[PDB]
């Protein structure tokens, strides 16, 4: 990788997400989304470096912050479709052609950390909240298919989730130090998928009825000592990291476990392995994957990155490449790679956005 360009926002707030449209069509250039300050800005990739200029969603509360987005797809037209959230617990769903706000949808309207479509089903979308809870939503039938909390769910904010290969479970993460799955493949959850397609309020009486989930499948606060600020399945595998220096992976129970039939009450862990590296101990840091899954990419609080190769025999065998540009000194929040892996970017603190070349 090379740094080929960069550029800043006239906010000068921190960019808090950054994410390429992996569903962009055969022959149109890689397009990419930053969300920060109250906006939401798509950039196309170009040769020589060009970072071109699109077109910025900006909400109409100046005191709005949008701390995540995630793309996905009308499923019925094809046509691509970006949705973000922050601080005011609004998702938006925003058409990426012409910025227009689609449509909205609210909670309880607490603080939205992290936004994630189901891997397979390009309507189901996964927030999660400074509430404590995960909340599932259908965005064909805009109903709430499903609350994740309770006692026994997470007991501060909820900072990142990832659904696993095929979206049949969760793994959550938060301040509460502690990572937490949830099955979403049960007898009980694929008939709330089911009924939530069947759900139009044009045609009946009954208002929607949302799950609440109150039990994970698995807890442990056993991985990290401090805030769990982002998790990414890697197989059966877990991947995440805290403020330690850290990323750790990690599998719930005994070494030969199978993910499937762990129990809720299982006490076990296992670490497979853990990348570290410098300079990122402070709160609210990302790491990012590629579509393919063979390589892994963070940011630290000084402008510098980390890529991991994962295409080796087990997990802790990785290897490490970094990255450094002298005029890259702000903390880089989030990056995205795109599909091909060809481009990564990196985006900063100062409002900055970094991309590197391969
Ligand atoms: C808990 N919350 C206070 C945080 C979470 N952060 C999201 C976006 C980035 C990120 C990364 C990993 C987990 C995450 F949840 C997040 C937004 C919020 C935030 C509000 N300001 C004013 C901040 C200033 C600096 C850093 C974070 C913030």
């Amino acid at each position: 990788f090379k740094c080929v360009n960069s550029l800043k926002e006239d906010h000068n707030q921190p960019l808090f997400g950054v994410q390429f449209n992996w569903h962009s069509k055969e022959g149109d250039p890689l397009v990419f989304a930053t969300v920060g300050s109250n906006r939401v800005t798509l950039y196309e990739c170009h040769s020589q470096g060009e970072i071109r200029l699109l077109q910025s969603y900006v909400d109409a509360d100046a005191d709005e912050n949008f701390y995540t987005c995630a793309w996905t797809y009308d499923s019925n037209t094809s046509h691509p479709l970006l949705a973000v959230a922050g601080s005011r617990g609004i998702i938006r769903i925003i058409n990426p052609i012409t910025m227009q706000c689609i449509k909205h949808y609210v909670g309880h309207g607490n603080a939205i950390n992290e936004l994630k479509f189901h891997p397979r089903d390009p309507n189901l979308l996964l927030s999660v909240s400074k509430d404590h809870a995960l909340r599932l939503w259908n965005i064909q039938t805009d109903t709430l298919v499903a609350i994740f909390g309770g006692v026994e769910g997470h007991r501060d904010e909820v900072l990142s989730a990832d659904y696993d290969l095929l979206g049949e479970k969760i793994m959550s993460c938060g301040m509460d130090h502690s990572l937490k799955l949830w099955r979403i493949n049960s007898k009980r959850m694929m008939n709330a998928i089911k009924e939530s397609y069947d759900y139009n309020p044009n045609k009946t009486n009954r208002p929607f009825i949302s799950q609440k989930i109150h039990f994970p499948d698995f807890s442990t606060r056993d991985i990290h000592r401090n805030y769990v600020d982002c998790v990414r399945w890697l197989g059966d595998l877990i991947l995440s990291k805290s403020c330690e220096n850290a990323i750790v992976c990690w599998k719930p129970g005994k070494m030969e476990d199978d993910i499937d039939k762990i129990k809720p009450s299982e006490s076990n862990v296992t670490i497979l392995g853990r990348f570290d590296y410098s300079q990122c101990d402070i709160w609210y840091m990302r790491f990012s994957m590629d579509f393919w899954q063979k390589m892994l990419a963070l940011g630290n609080q000084v402008g510098k990155l980390y890529v991991w190769d994962l295409e080796v025999e087990d997990p802790h065998k990785a290897k490490c490449t970094t990255l450094t540009h002298h005029k890259c000194g702000a903390a880089i929040r989030q990056t995205s790679f795109s599909r091909d892996s060809s481009i990564l970017i990196a985006v900063c603190d100062d409002a900055s956005i970094w991309r590197w070349d391969r």
